[PDB]
């Protein structure tokens, strides 16, 4: 009776977190918070002490959904051939490793970042010593990132060590606020908070630039020229086709795509380039967010610019499982990055789905089966040894692992990956994000 | 019947019907008792558009008036669409006038050069649209604005030079559907998405918080903008938003068309150039213009003339004269002569060419003294001589 009203509050709470990630109203947020309030009060007055959340006593892709019914989840190769992208095949990443002289990065031995568009011209340029740099970004829908966002920053690091380039990060703060119920405070908030968690990836300070849309805006010489540029050579009808926008839209939706555009073209950013347009860029991201970039590359010749090149991620699933990529709005979907050691273990054991059988009699005489299981999964993102992972992979599917070692294992990693950031992301004070922040020559000369 | 941004067109040879027009846009006409109150709050006489149904509509000019009696501030906006270096005597309207409301009130004021516009609208390269906003700015200082008390900008410029402008224009995008400036401005799904959302741009000069260097982070200004009511679907669309987003509604004042050359039924626009004076024209080229294009409403020959009479109502050279004749007296002379049949068609223009002559070239004069260093002082972001 008193546990079950526990569970109430717990599950309304988790409902009204997701409710504040996603793109509800005030007023839809404040009604789910009045019930919220309401079975506290009575729990309080049950139990004599305040609730605290430790103690009980056909797929579709674009940049706001993933959706499929497949239990293995999206298939990647089908959804290149309808992008019209390209495989990243072994000779791409044979040719990455000879220009870097580095180990090809997991997520490439993989196949999690799978797919490119142009990536052999950005090694064109680098072998023959001219400049590009990356460019990627962050919708600040909230506060605290999820282990998902992750890939794409994970990997851009990587880009901006091997490469050794400079790194320009578009916080759309400006998206946020169209799309939410914010007001302009609340999404630049988001978007410091959300850089404080970027910087904590490790992104050097010298060659990496963090900026808000609203505050950078208002303050460049060539951000709002392109912008207005871009805009010129594309339609509404354009962009219902291809973001599936519809009259009834506020007209500051149907003109963003532009504003997400802009930073791939280097005269944006004229205090990095000095004032040049013609320096390639790379845009790593998960593969949701290509129909922004499709249409920029279409635009780019039309204005005199080269084409930016695409490197594409596979989704991090959420915890229920595969049909759908890990997402804050959605509810016990996700594991952030503000997450406990106990809250990583409770989520993992709780709520990643299992591929393994009912009992464990059972799982010893058929196995697990990896194509579903959210746990092997995420160690294939996360476990660093690429023949502990196969190893692992072979014991699940026989049965020799069961499906509690194999949580335990995957816990032993997200553990030290949380908390290592928590740590790095305590050390980012108010003088460092400002820094990240404000407009600047980077350490390259062009 | 026509009037938007884009088109004034009517098949009446008498112009636009002007009071139908108040009714249709819903706006108010100004009265005597408004043009009273105008000149006991100013103690100046009211300028010959307010005496003469120029300047003939407009949208809480009460509530200016209201505001400026207990001496609350409030600014001016008003500005220019650069399609290229050919402005014209029509273009003079709203800029002589708001020059005047600027004197009279004392009071600050913002002119948009809207090159972003004619950049997304006309085949035009980014630098050669703010090219014409450098050369109109010109032509608008020249009209005589206080270089202490006027902020002109160039929207590509000023975009990037301000922490509040960006900021309105996403605030006016997130409250504007697609279906509302498909309504208003007549848009469809083939243009172009800069064109869609061009109309928050020149709503956002409306709020004071958009220029934190002139009015900080103010909210509660007042703001009035005079224009042709050509312009008035951009300011219902801006007046309806307000509210929405925690403004007031930016008051108006709007003038009648310095019509065609060729007839009152198209307003004088660049984009014909026999419909126009233009600003660049000799007094050889004003008087040609003058005589051999613009529209008589006397009869052929010159004893119809006399028998007959002259007709004001479709006579252009006398609607010009209206405009800028300065004395009143003489203006009613001419129109009692002309629609007698004492004066001819030929006496009325020599007596509009007199006028417009000395009115474009003084002004050619004025134009060659503002230098690069003025109209460059002119659009910097500064703060002006007014403290909130
Ligand atoms: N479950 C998941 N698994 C793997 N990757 C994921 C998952 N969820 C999100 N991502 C990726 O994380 C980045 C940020 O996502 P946003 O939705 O904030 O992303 C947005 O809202 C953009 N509008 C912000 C943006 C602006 N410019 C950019 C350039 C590249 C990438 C992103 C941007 C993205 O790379 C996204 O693809
Ligand atoms: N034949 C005529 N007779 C009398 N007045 C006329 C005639 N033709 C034009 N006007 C007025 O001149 C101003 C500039 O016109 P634009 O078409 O450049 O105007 C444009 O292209 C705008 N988008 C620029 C703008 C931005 N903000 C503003 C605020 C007020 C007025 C104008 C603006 C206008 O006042 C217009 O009403
Ligand atoms: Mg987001
Ligand atoms: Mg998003
Ligand atoms: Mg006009």
């Amino acid at each position: 009776s008193l546990l079950e009203l526990f569970n109430s509050i717990a599950t309304q709470g988790e409902l009204v977190r997701s409710l504040k990630a996603g793109n509800a109203s005030k007023d839809e947020i404040d009604s789910a918070v009045k019930m919220l309030v309401s079975l506290k009060m009575s729990y309080k007055a049950a139990a004599g002490e305040d609730y605290k959340a430790d103690c009980p006593p056909e797929d579709f892709v674009d940049p706001w959904t993933v959706q499929t019914s497949s239990a293995k989840g999206i298939d990647y190769d089908k959804l290149i051939v309808r992008f019209g992208s390209s495989k990243i095949d072994k000779e791409l990443i044979n040719r990455i490793e000879r220009a870097t002289g580095q180990r090809p990065h997991r997520f490439l031995r993989r196949g999690i970042f799978f797919s490119h568009r142009d990536m052999n011209q950005v090694l064109d340029a680098y072998e023959n010593k001219k400049p590009f740099y990356l460019y990627t970004g962050r919708g600040p829908s909230s506060e605290a990132m999820h282990v998902g966002h992750l890939i794409p920053f994970i990997f851009t690091k990587w880009l901006q060590d091997v490469f050794n380039v400079p790194l320009v990060i578009q916080m759309t703060d400006d998206e946020k606020y169209l799309w939410k119920d914010l007001t302009l405070d609340q999404a630049y908030s988001y978007a410091v908070e959300n850089a404080k968690d970027i910087i904590a990836c490790g992104f050097d300070i010298n060659k990496t630039f963090i900026f808000s849309d609203l505050d950078y805006m208002g303050m460049s010489s060539g951000f709002y020229k392109n912008v207005v540029k871009i805009q010129k050579h594309v339609t509404f009808n354009q962009v219902k086709g291809i973001f599936g926008f519809t009259d009834s839209d506020c007209i500051g939706k149907i003109s963003f795509p532009a504003i997400q555009a802009a930073p791939s073209f280097s005269n944006s950013f004229p205090q990095i380039f000095r004032d040049r347009t013609d320096i390639q860029c790379l845009i790593p991201c998960a593969i949701d967010q290509d129909p922004y970039f499709r249409m920029t590359r279409d635009v780019a010749p039309r204005i005199g610019y080269p084409k930016p090149a695409l490197l594409h991620s596979t989704f991090f699933p959420a915890l229920q499982g595969a049909q759908t990529k890990m997402s804050a709005s959605d509810p016990n979907s996700s594991i952030f990055l503000t997450d406990t050691a106990k809250q990583i273990k409770t989520k993992v054991n709780k709520h990643a789905f299992s591929g393994g059988r009912d009992t464990i009699e059972e799982h010893r005489q058929f196995g697990g089966n990896c194509d579903v299981d959210v746990s092997f999964m995420y160690l294939t993102f996360f476990l660093e040894d690429d023949d502990k992972l196969e190893q692992i992979r072979k014991d699940y599917t026989s049965g020799a692992m069961l499906t509690g070692e194999l949580k335990k294992a995957l816990i032993e990693v997200l553990q030290p990956l949380i908390a290592e950031h928590q740590a790095r992301r305590k050390e980012v004070t108010d003088e460092i994000v400002k820094e990240f922040m404000t407009p600047r020559k980077l350490s390259f000369d062009f």
